[PDB]
C-alpha cells in the first residue's frame, strides 16, 4: 500500500501527454523515459503514481480538480522523484507538489539533473554542492525551503544510479533515513 514514486519537473502549462510532441517536451521527456525503462524492462524500480494518466498539468481547475489530484497521487506515494534542469520555472502544480509532498507529508526526495551524467557535476571534492546545482534549487524555492526536513538524495542522470537510488531504502518514507542532502561521492 502506498508504494508509488511520485516524479515532479517542470512543463509549461497547460500540458496534456496525448498531444503530439508530448514525449519531446522537456521536461516531461525526463518522466517518460522512467516510464519507458519500466514498460521495457517489469524490474525496473518504478510504480508510477500517475500510471493512469499524467493530468497533473493539463489546466484542470486548482480548487476542484487538480490540487485534490496532487494530493491523492502524493498520498499512494512512499517518495519524489524530482527533476531539476536549466528549464524548470514557475509552476502552482510543481510547487504545490513540493509543499504538500514534502512540508505536509515528509517524503524524501529523489533529485536527479538531467542536464548532468557525472558525479563530479553535483559535489565538490569537499562534498559541498555546487554552484550549479543550488541555483537550480533557486528556481524551485517550495524544493529549497522543505528540503531540509526530509532525507533528499541527489543524483545524475544514469540508468543505473537512477536504479540504485530507488533501490535504497534510505529513500522511502517509512524507511527514511535522517534529514540530510545525500549523494554518490566522486
Amino acid at each position: 500500500y502506498q508504494n508509488a514514486n511520485y516524479s515532479a519537473f517542470y512543463v509549461s502549462e497547460p500540458f496534456s501527454e496525448s498531444n503530439l510532441g508530448a514525449n519531446s517536451t522537456h521536461d516531461f521527456v525526463y518522466y517518460n523515459m522512467l516510464r519507458m525503462w519500466k514498460g521495457e524492462d517489469n524490474s525496473f524500480p518504478f510504480n508510477d503514481a500517475h500510471d493512469k494518466t499524467y493530468n497533473v498539468r493539463d489546466g484542470s481547475d486548482w480548487e476542484k480538480t487538480l490540487k485534490p489530484r496532487l494530493h491523492t497521487r502524493l498520498d499512494n506515494s512512499k517518495n519524489i522523484i524530482l527533476f531539476l534542469s536549466s528549464i524548470t520555472a514557475n509552476s502552482r502544480a510543481l510547487r504545490e507538489e513540493m509543499n504538500y509532498g514534502i512540508g505536509t507529508k515528509g517524503l524524501p526526495v529523489i533529485v536527479i539533473y538531467p542536464d548532468y551524467d557525472k558525479k563530479s557535476d553535483i559535489v565538490d571534492s569537499n562534498g559541498n554542492f555546487k554552484k550549479q546545482i543550488k541555483d537550480l534549487w533557486d528556481k524551485l524555492p517550495a524544493f529549497r525551503d522543505n528540503m531540509s526536513s526530509v532525507a533528499t538524495l541527489h543524483i545524475p542522470c544514469t540508468k543505473s544510479v537512477i536504479i540504485s537510488a530507488l533501490n535504497n531504502e534510505d529513500f522511502m518514507v517509512n524507511t527514511m533515513a535522517d534529514a540530510e542532502k545525500y549523494y554518490y561521492k566522486p
